[PDB]
C-alpha cells in the first residue's frame, strides 16, 4: 500500500534529486527556473515518485509525446515517453518500480522508454517488447514499448 | 588520425561485442546480414580505428534532419554522434578524440547523447550542453557542437 504521489517541486526536493544516479541537465534547469521565479516554489513537474517515510525514494518522469512525428505505435498515435525510472538502494526489488510503472500505464497510453542496459529483465517483467531497429528514427537508443492488450 | 568506415559482417560483427554500448543496433544488423537482407563487407554508420587488426574504437555516426529536429540555428541538418566508444588498454590514447575530430571534419554541427561519466573528455572536445527542452530532450542530455567560422 505505497503509493505514487505527483513531486512538487522545492529546494528540498531538489536535493533529493541529488541521491538519484539518473541526473542531468532536467534537474540543473528545475533549480535555474526555481531560483529565478519564487512563485514556482512547491510547483509541479514531470515527476512522480514514492516516498517512504519522508524520503523520496523512488521517482520516474513522464510526457505525452506527439506520435505523428515519433512513429512507434500503430499508425501514429501518441504515447508516454517515461525516464529516469529509479529506485535508491536499499528499496529494490519491493516493488516501487513495478509501482510507479502501473501508474503510468493507467493512464491507457502507449509507452516508449529508453532503458539501462543491465536492467533489461525488470522491463521483461513489465511487459515491454523491443521495437524493431530503425537507424534513422532510433540512432542508438534501444526503445522498448507497451501499449494497452498487453499487461494493464 | 587512422580513422576508417567499418564494413558490415560476421567478423566486425564479433568485434563489436567487445564493446559495452552493444544493442539493438548490431542485433538488427546480425540478423539482416544472415537473412541475407545486406549484403557481405556492405558500409554501415560506424567508422573505427583498429590497432593489429583488432578493432580498439568506433562511433555511429549519421547525417540527421534538422527540420524535426530544432538543435540548431535556422533549423539545418546536423550528424548524430553516437555508441562512441574505445576497449580497455586503449583509453587516453588519442583513439575517442582521433574520432570525433573525423566527425568534426566535415565542418558539420553535431549532436551526441554523452555517457554519464564521459562528461570531462566531451569538455575537452569543445561540446556543449544544451539549455533543457523538456518536450525535445526528455531525459537525453545533449551535447552540441559547430564549427565556429
Ligand atoms: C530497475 C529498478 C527501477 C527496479 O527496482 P524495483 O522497482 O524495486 O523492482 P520491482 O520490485 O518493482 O520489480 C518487479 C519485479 O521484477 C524483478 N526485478 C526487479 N529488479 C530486477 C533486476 N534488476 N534483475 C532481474 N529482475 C528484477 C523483481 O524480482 C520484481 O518482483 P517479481 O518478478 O517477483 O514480481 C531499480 O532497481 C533501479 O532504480 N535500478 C537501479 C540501477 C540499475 O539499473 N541496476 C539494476 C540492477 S541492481
Ligand atoms: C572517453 C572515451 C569514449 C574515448 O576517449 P579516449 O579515446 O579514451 O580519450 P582521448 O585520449 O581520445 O581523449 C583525449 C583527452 O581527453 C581526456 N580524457 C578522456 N577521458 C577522460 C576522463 N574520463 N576524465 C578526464 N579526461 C579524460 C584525456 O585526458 C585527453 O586529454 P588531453 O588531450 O588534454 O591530454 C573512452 O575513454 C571510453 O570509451 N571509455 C568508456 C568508459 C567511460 O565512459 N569512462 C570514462 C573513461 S574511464
Ligand atoms: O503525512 C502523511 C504521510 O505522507 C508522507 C509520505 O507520503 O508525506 C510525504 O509526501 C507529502 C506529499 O506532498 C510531502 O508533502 C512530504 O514532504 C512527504 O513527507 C509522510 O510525511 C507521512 O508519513
Ligand atoms: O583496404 C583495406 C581492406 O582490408 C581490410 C580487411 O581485408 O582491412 C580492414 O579490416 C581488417 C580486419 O577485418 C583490419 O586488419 C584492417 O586494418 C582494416 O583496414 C578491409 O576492411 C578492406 O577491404
Ligand atoms: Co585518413
Ligand atoms: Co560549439
Amino acid at each position: 500500500m505505497t503509493k505514487v504521489e505527483r513531486l512538487l517541486i522545492n529546494y528540498k526536493t531538489l536535493e533529493e534529486f541529488k541521491k538519484f544516479k539518473e541526473y542531468g541537465i532536467q534537474e540543473l534547469s528545475m533549480l535555474e527556473e526555481l531560483q529565478d521565479n519564487i512563485i514556482e516554489n512547491d510547483s509541479t513537474s514531470p515527476f512522480y515518485g514514492i516516498y517512504f517515510g519522508d524520503k523520496l525514494v523512488a521517482r520516474m518522469s513522464l510526457y505525452q509525446v506527439n506520435g505523428k512525428s515519433n512513429p512507434y505505435f500503430d499508425n501514429r498515435q501518441d504515447y508516454l515517453e517515461l525516464w529516469k525510472l529509479e529506485v535508491l538502494p536499499g528499496y529494490q526489488n519491493r516493488g516501487y518500480g513495478r509501482a510507479l510503472v502501473e501508474f503510468a500505464k493507467s493512464f491507457k497510453m502507449p509507452i516508449r522508454t529508453n532503458p539501462r542496459m543491465k536492467s533489461a529483465e525488470f522491463w521483461n517483467k513489465m511487459n515491454f517488447k523491443t521495437v524493431k531497429y530503425d537507424m534513422a528514427r532510433d540512432k542508438g537508443e534501444d526503445p522498448l514499448i507497451w501499449h494497452p492488450d498487453m499487461d494493464r
